[PDB]
């Protein structure tokens, strides 16, 4: 896979965030992952450590996977990285998402980000406590 280029526009919640992309305005989702929702527990706790992630970031890049780079509701699918760290699998170390939404043919980092929930889960972390 291949990172590109991407620039802030807004936060949005744990697993989605607002980015320019070939000089565009996209809301993209993250691949492989859930975050709870903002009124559910942890959501808040999601929410705020993806902003704080993408906010502070000085690169944003996105990297597509093999398959569709667009779910049905034009949402871009695709990993997202800040200063070279992915957001999927920080999240994923912090306990603050579950791998989830793994398609065939679109899931390159499946094992990466399983690891990262294993090691979050034996700490006991924000969802696994
Ligand atoms: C992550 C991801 C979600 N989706 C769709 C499946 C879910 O459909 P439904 O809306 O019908 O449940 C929805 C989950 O996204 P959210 O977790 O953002 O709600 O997005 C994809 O189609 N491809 C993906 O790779
Ligand atoms: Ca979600």
């Amino acid at each position: 896979l291949h990172k590109e280029p991407a620039t802030l526009i807004k936060a949005i919640d744990g697993d989605t965030v607002k980015l320019m992309y070939k000089g565009q305005p996209m809301t993209f989702r993250l691949l492989l992952e859930d975050t709870p929702e903002f009124n559910e527990k942890y959501g808040p706790e999601a929410s705020a450590f993806t902003k704080k992630m993408v906010e502070n970031a000085k690169k944003i890049e996105v990297e597509f996977d093999k398959g569709q780079r667009t779910d049905k509701y034009g949402r871009g699918l695709a990993y997202i990285y800040a200063d070279g760290k992915m957001v999927n699998e920080a999240l994923e170390r912090q306990g603050l998402a579950k791998v989830a939404y793994v398609y065939k043919g679109n899931n390159t980092h499946e094992q990466l980000l399983r690891k990262a929930e294993a090691q979050a889960k034996k700490e006991k972390l924000n969802n696994w406590s």
